[PDB]
């Protein structure tokens, strides 16, 4: 077939039940996530392939990074919380990896700072209980699937993206058949 199990995709052996159709993880540490964020633009082009008003997902993960990669899933919890991913994931991004200026929690905060979340918003979420139990939603959802990769997507808590089976020599037809093996399996 065209799509094979194995192949764009792998099947769970023990599928997630009531998990978000589309579901991302990555971390700000992970030099394949940079080149999927920056470069790629993969959730971007998944989720023009998709109907609209779908619900994609995008969760960080703890184990790269040590303390500062804890760090980084609360205040993505924040950025969730807040509704403000799309103006720090470029930042968080370029001062973990190309500017390497994130250091600490507090470099951290100046990225929303500077992003123009006030720093009394900033400092009320992050020591919020709704933050507490989104870090939490986080951490179950990799759980749920035995994650130790990142970048990884998996769909309806069933298939698991295989990027490792495609052609990266042009990139904007790999990114294509990531989104195009996206679309075909929520239509599974
Ligand atoms: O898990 C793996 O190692 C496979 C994989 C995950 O994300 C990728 C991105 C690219 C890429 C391609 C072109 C430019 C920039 C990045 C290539 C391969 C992979």
């Amino acid at each position: 077939a065209q799509y094979e199990d194995g192949k764009q995709y792998t099947t769970l052996e023990k599928p997630v039940a009531g998990a978000p159709q589309v579901l991302e993880f990555f971390s700000f540490f992970c030099p394949h996530c940079y080149q999927f964020e920056e470069v790629l633009h993969i959730s971007d082009n998944v989720k023009k392939k998709l109907p609209e008003g779908v619900k994609m997902t995008k969760y960080h993960v703890n184990f790269m990074g040590g303390d500062l990669g804890k760090d980084l899933t609360q205040a993505w919890a924040v950025a969730m919380a807040l509704g403000v991913e799309d103006k720090v994931t470029v930042p968080l991004f370029e001062g973990v990896q190309k500017t390497q200026t994130i250091r600490s929690a507090s470099d951290i905060r100046d990225v929303f700072i500077n992003a123009g979340i006030k720093g009394e918003e900033y400092d009320a979420a992050w020591n919020s209980f709704v933050v507490k139990s989104l870090v939490a939603q986080q951490e179950k959802a990799a759980a749920d699937v035995q994650l130790r990769g990142v970048p990884a997507m998996f769909v309806n808590g069933k298939y698991q993206l295989n990027p490792q089976g495609m052609d990266t020599s042009n990139m904007d037809v790999f990114v294509q058949q990531y989104a195009d093996t996206v679309k075909y399996l929520s239509e599974k």
